[PDB]
């Protein structure tokens, strides 16, 4: 009917999952604007009075929508190749966000990915305490911008380079890890890349997973088929090292590996496969039934849950799901419940002086495309990234 | 401003039938990217490849959703034109009958001037005027915009005056009624330019409403205009148009008045006052009106409709109107015992139509009957992108 299709083409511009709502909409205008204005296309009426036509308009709404201005930059607390991360104060709100930047020209001039997406998605709709939550997601011709809530107490590479950590805060830490990564699980992700950096924790001091640049969505079998390794040297599992494509079929069992990394740096202080080099980490992680050994203080129960995950795949704890990893001996304790854990005390509260206090951050210190001869359309694979006039509530 | 209020004023522009960005002008934008980019050259391209591949499922539901040419039954040809036609359509859904103006892109592009159909698109959307023809919807494709308006049965002035010898107690009901329906416009910010009885349409009670809109133009601050485009039939033109091409010379309101004064004339003599064979020979006549101006030797033509013929057929300097329409208004001509300038549209009209159906068009006469396309091109065009926005939906 009339109405039916009226109505059908109205909840198209306001679902947030929509491609053609209202933030897409105007995204793809903004693209438009962007990618013509240069002299040689203005050459083109079609373009030099369309150009000329939206002038007004396109200014209005570029200062209108949230753009990198309304951001006072309190320190930059994170970098990478493609971007980096700082603590933020939203100059009308008052309010302390965290940012992440991502250089679009870094990211086209070969990124082989569109990683950013499944980030945008997981921290917009997951609705997890276990997951950093996203507020805004914009963007202007060079940068893309994700505004988070500020996780104050640092990460687990810090508080592990200040802490001897004893076995009953490890318990805790990966305990958490495993409710966390299971949250992940349930929304249909296989997180690829779990280390301390990408783990955060909050002004109570309760682990939240941050950095889902690798996170991918298993299918109907609940596997992913990737045909080039993902992750970090330290941390990956031998079946995503060797993964090809002949064989690179996996599930969510890869991020299992990576906890029992986790728990032994914690314990021993070190990687488990650690080697000089970067290469010889690779050959450590293949030969993992030889080269997995322990100092001469480690509990019989940690020993054996690191290598339950330390294991192939065929033969890890948790290839039968997370209750086999919960049952898990080492976990019993007479302090917490698993079901009630992100309720009880932390075993280090953060102590923090004011909203934007980075005493858990380490102190930290453009080119763009060229002027285009002819339209190339740069703007146009970040159409829809902003989250902002049709969230979720 | 607060964040709120940045955040409704942003999320009000997208709602406002007015905005140059609400959601309607920005699916045009998105509709118009997919079908400048769709060619195999372009799509070598992977930023445009891979766009294209993200955004087909979705552009074909919007496409297959928003109002389309499909959605129209065509019932009747009633109009054609260098860049269309007007048709008689029946709402297919809804069943309701309206008068559609069609106009092809590739014969806007091909003869440039793609810039004509905004005022027109303005003028009906907004008037909300008992004097002008009103848009319900304005859609469009790769290939037309179409204009759905409310149908008028009664015809146009041509169709009237060629079927009765106008008396002159209905001249000064038709003049009134454009001089009140041109006073609209004006109050708008629009001069029309080329008003002619083409342009007056009746409506099923016999009253007059404006219509065709394609040389109107937007007034500047001091109520003026200037234009640079070529005249088509010069016969209502007023002189200050005629010498205003190239943008030499900018005019006011006057020249709409100049056209009353043209139709008056017309409808009383039977006869343009400066009609010639040629083209060329009607426009010598326009600017030659001091000695090219006579009236028949028949006492037909009254003292008074003589006398606004002749105070409409001056130098915008001298012209009725020059002063605004209550010196118009108050002209002797219109001295009559029958209507009242504020009540005439509540008057019983001269000419009542007798119409057997919603769908009659025995007012329209008999219209007759290949579409050359844009060629595939090597390189981005953005044939598409002149036409961004004009689409309207009521409520
Ligand atoms: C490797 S990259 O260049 O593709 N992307 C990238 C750029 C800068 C930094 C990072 C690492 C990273 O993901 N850091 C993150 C920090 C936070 C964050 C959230 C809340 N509070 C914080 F303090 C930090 C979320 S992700 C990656
Ligand atoms: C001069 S052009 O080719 O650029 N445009 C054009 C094309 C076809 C027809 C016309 C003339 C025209 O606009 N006629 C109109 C008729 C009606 C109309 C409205 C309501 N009921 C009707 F019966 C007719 C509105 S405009 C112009």
């Amino acid at each position: 009917s009339f109405e039916t299709r009226f109505e059908k083409m109205d909840n198209l511009l306001r679902d947030p999952k929509s491609e053609v709502n209202s933030d897409c909409l105007l995204d793809g205008l903004d693209a438009l604007v962007y990618d013509l204005d240069f002299p040689a296309l203005r050459k083109n009426k079609n373009i030099d009075n369309f150009l000329s036509r939206y002038k007004d308009t396109i200014n209005k709404i570029r200062d209108l929508r949230m753009k990198a201005e309304d951001y006072e930059v309190v320190k930059v607390i994170g970098r990478g190749a493609f971007g980096e991360v700082q603590l933020v104060r939203h100059k009308s709100t008052r309010k302390v966000y965290a940012m992440k930047l991502l250089s679009k020209f870094e990211m086209i001039k070969r990124s082989d990915s569109a990683f950013f997406w499944e980030e945008r998605d997981i921290m917009a709709f997951a609705n997890s305490p276990w997951v950093v939550q996203l507020f805004y997601a914009f963007q202007d011709d060079r940068y893309l911008y994700m505004v988070m809530e500020y996780m104050p107490g640092g990460d687990l590479v810090n508080l592990m380079s200040n802490y001897d950590v004893p076995e009953k805060w490890a318990r805790f830490y990966t305990a958490e890890v495993v409710l966390a990564l299971d949250a992940i699980h349930s929304m249909g992700f296989i997180h690829r890349d779990v280390k301390p950096d990408n783990m955060l924790l909050d002004k109570s001091g309760h682990l939240k997973l941050a950095d889902f640049g690798t996170c991918m969505k298993m299918n109907k079998e609940g596997m992913v088929r990737c045909d080039t390794a993902v992750g970090t040297p330290d941390y990956i599992s031998p079946e995503v090292l060797k993964s090809q494509g002949g064989d690179g079929y996996y599930g969510r069992e890869c991020d299992w590996w990576s906890v029992g990394v986790f728990l032994y740096e914690m314990l021993v202080g070190d990687t488990p496969f650690y080697a000089d080099s970067l290469v010889g980490t690779y050959s450590k992680i293949m030969n993992h039934k030889n080269s997995l050994t322990f100092p001469d203080d480690i509990s019989k129960e940690a020993k054996n849950l690191i290598c339950a995950f330390l294991t192939d795949r065929e033969v890890r704890l948790g290839r039968n799901g997370v209750e086999e990893i919960k049952r898990h001996l080492f976990f019993k304790n007479d302090q917490w419940a698993w079901e009630t854990l992100r309720d009880t005390v932390a075993p280090v509260v953060p102590d923090l002086s004011s909203d934007i206090d980075t005493s858990n951050f380490d102190d930290l210190e453009e080119e763009t495309f060229p002027i285009p001869k002819a339209f190339v359309g740069n703007q146009l694979p970040f159409v829809g990234f902003t989250y902002y006039s049709n969230r979720r509530y």
